[PDB]
């Protein structure tokens, strides 16, 4: 459980499977996976994987689709100490490799329709020796991953993980020449829950995670740390067509309380909504990703009604969320990304690192615990982007009297592009 | 700045200053104080504490009524790595005397109330070598607060303090024996702070935190967790006689979001607010250190409708709240003290440390990350109370099937 004074998502997943053995950890098309159910196959995966020569600080590759082995594999590899470094899936092996040779990774996590990918990452890069096939078995040199749960299983020794340990590197989809991994903490993780938790809000009782983005973003595994941390069920949706009939469906049947939908995705969702209603147990509703409409933030207030409606800002892999805007100011502030969230400085500086008048623009700067430590083996880039003491977004903002940020950017034409 | 990824309230108040410096941090009988007024106060009492010799590990004792010069005090010590210790104002000087001796402190934070008490301790214990008073002058043997803020130092240089720097020393009011404090980190405050977070929410444009039990007792220096961390106005309610019209006035004004009553207040409360309605903009209500009847309930959510209604457990000078009761379950299961919480193990042993069958009674032992670091200079009484890897409360419980917690114990006469 919690010994040693530790505070990471893996002692939460031991704690859980302790205290509520037999709740609802994960679910995925429509089958439960309990925290018991899920300690187990986890240990199992890390017993596996520490038989195989991983260690502490070691890097496990993910490259999987949204399904519950994503989950069991960032818990396993953290477990015995080792980083997890989850892979944009529709990367090609060429790029893969490239990543395997910046961050020295000699295992990498997948399922089978992404196997012959694997495969070709190693024939490049021949630091690649460990493959494990989530759904595929134990041939052509390859590791079936239920082969090897079933093998030994739970050989783990209990590891002793500080919290400022690294647990996750999160590649940077910014290609601009030698590849930037964000490396993330427990404590960056722990606070960054934290700003989900004073904004979002729990119900201890109730509440019922989902994650419908892709798990290997930011955005996805952000959605994990609720559930984890809480002991709350996170619903796993399948990444696919976008179907707001099925979707709607589905968040009837699970009782979701929470979900993020881009602006376009809310609109969808509202119109089949206000047309066939399906009894939602939505709390609270999340946008962002692009700009709302004025008349879209007020159907959905009518569509979902006693539901709270909020817009986060600034998360990447480098950084967390940094600007809030909650639905009682997203129609006076309209256009704003929110308030600078309150565990989080920041200032609008200009080329020489100097603040500008208040409500002049400039690139917001932030100082937080809940920032990357650094880029993973490379200290000139971590240096630039901690240029005078503070990490550059390179957001060109503008802070007004009231504290509301106003992100200035040209916009994009999809029709040109 | 957030300095070096630390996370401690001396650092948000820094980061409060800087980003909203004109909001409001505290409330005192009409008068508000931002976050920069804090600050000011704040990093001046700290220079002249640096300057009279108090260095990081050092206990500086705090003698006060609910008052802003309390919470100045803890942040100022804190803020050179000093350690807090809150006393009891109802001890008598010869009990403060005992905790001067038990922590060694030579700093003791009064005001001028309680005056004539910091300096019957001196008169019994020569090591209070400073006594610094709130709302007094500086006198021939006492230091003037107000006058040594004159000649503010700034905190000197900025201190580096790491997480598991100990924040505070909480004394326990039982002092069966030989005194225990109780050793908590910032990691430990930070940690509880977000045990509030996930139980009774934030608002963090419109909530307007609230502490009228004294400051210097746990459960009211927690009620500060969530106004500092989350940079939100927090009421500091006066200590006296007990007025719910009063009250309710108050609440109406400073448009207070979430408040702590004791079941027999909550009744006053209700009846009032029922008779003569006040506009409040109230949305937690929390309850406990008490039973509640079934009747009281109904009444408190009937009286205050789109409110939540909470009572924790197991918050003690040692341990965190550990347990939850919330609203929908506090009829379904009468007199329980709710589930334990998320980021809370916990069993339930006999005198051998073996789990009993479930259902039945035994102690309520914890495994946490908040939990007290040590009794200060007692590991005699730290191993016992950490024997065999968990945490005793001294609470006998029993859990049922579905995780509830029931406390077993025996009502108190009022007339013996």
């Amino acid at each position: 459980p919690y010994l040693a004074r530790r505070q990471n998502w893996v002692n939460q997943l031991e704690r859980h499977a302790m205290m509520q053995p037999d709740a609802p950890a994960l679910r995925f098309v429509g089958n439960t996976m309990t925290w018991a159910d899920l300690r187990r196959r986890v240990a199992a995966l890390a017993g596996a994987l520490s038989g195989r020569g991983v260690g502490f600080g070691d890097r496990v590759m993910i490259l999987m689709l949204n399904r519950t082995e994503f989950v069991e594999s960032v818990l396993a590899a953290n477990m015995i100490g080792a980083i997890a470094v989850p892979l944009n899936f529709r990367l090609t092996p060429t790029e893969i490799a490239v990543l395997v040779e910046d961050c020295v990774a000699h295992v990498m996590l997948t399922e089978a329709a992404l196997a012959p990918v694997a495969i070709g990452v190693r024939n490049i890069q021949p630091l690649l020796s460990v493959i494990v096939v989530a759904g595929g078995s134990s041939q052509d040199s390859v590791f079936g991953y239920e082969d090897l749960l079933n093998e030994a299983g739970d050989v783990h020794e209990p590891v002793d993980i500080p919290n400022d340990s690294p647990a996750l590197i999160m590649y940077t989809s910014g290609t601009t020449g030698r590849p930037k991994g964000a490396v993330l903490t427990h404590a960056n993780l722990t606070g960054q829950a934290m700003t989900a938790l004073y904004t979002s809000g729990a119900n201890i009782n109730s509440d019922v995670g989902f994650v419908g983005v892709p798990l290997f973003h930011i955005a996805g595994i952000g959605n994990m740390l609720t559930g984890l941390l809480l002991g709350l069920p996170t619903v796993i949706y399948p990444l696919g067509a976008f179907d707001p009939g099925q979707l709607l469906d589905v968040l009837e049947a699970e009782k979701v309380t929470g979900i993020f939908l881009v602006p376009a995705q809310w609109q969808a969702v509202c119109t089949e909504q206000q047309a066939r209603p399906r009894d939602l147990r939505l709390r609270v509703l999340s946008w962002g990703a692009a700009p709302a409409p004025d008349a879209l933030l007020r159907q959905m207030s009518a569509t979902f009604p006693e539901t709270q409606i909020l817009a986060a800002f600034g998360q990447t892999e480098m950084s967390p969320v940094t600007c809030m805007l909650l639905g009682e100011d997203a129609i006076a502030k309209r256009g704003s990304v929110g308030r600078v969230i309150p565990t989080v400085a920041a200032r609008v500086v200009d080329q020489n690192m100097n603040d500008v008048p208040v409500g002049e623009v400039g690139e917001i700067v932030y100082r937080a615990p809940t920032l990357m430590s650094c880029y993973w083996n490379n200290p000139e880039a971590t240096a630039e982007a901690f240029a005078g003491g503070w990490f550059h977004s390179g957001d060109l903002v503008r802070m007004d009297s009231d504290g509301y940020v106003w992100v200035v950017d040209r916009k994009k034409d999809m029709i040109i592009s």
